[PDB]
């Protein structure tokens, strides 16, 4: 809507960049966090338009983070990444302001695609014509 940002929680530093550059690649704005509490700060400070929390991150989860982010916005469009089939803390994290979840085993194109279908801004999704 206004400042359509995407926050990306990663410790590896590369994963965050992967989504940072690919979200931006599409025409987005992104940011990164090495725990969750960081994106947390950036949500209460910047209020992105969408956030991602890799609970697969090297150490911690941004679960109580989205928790506080849903205390801060209730649903700042969070997406928590898991081991594709882990989702151990997923239930609370998803009811906690997250619009959905993802996987650390995610696909790049799937990541930009999935977020455009949820938090849209310029990346159009075809569900109005039904033709593609």
């Amino acid at each position: 809507m206004m400042n359509e940002k995407i926050l990306i929680v990663d410790d590896q530093y590369g994963i965050r960049i992967l989504l940072n550059e690919v979200f931006n690649k599409e025409g987005y704005q992104t940011f990164q966090a090495a725990n969750g509490l960081q994106a947390l700060d950036i949500v209460t400070k910047e209020r992105p338009d969408l956030v991602l929390l890799d609970m697969k991150i090297p150490g911690m989860d941004g679960i109580e983070i989205a928790k506080r982010m849903k205390v801060i916005d209730e649903n700042i469009r969070v997406i928590i990444m898991t081991a594709y089939g882990e989702l151990d803390m997923i239930q609370e994290s998803k009811e906690l302001g997250a619009l959905t979840h993802f996987a650390k085993p995610f696909d790049i194109d799937e990541i930009r695609d999935a977020v455009k279908k949820y938090l849209p801004l310029k990346s159009n999704l075809e569900h109005h014509h039904h033709h593609h």
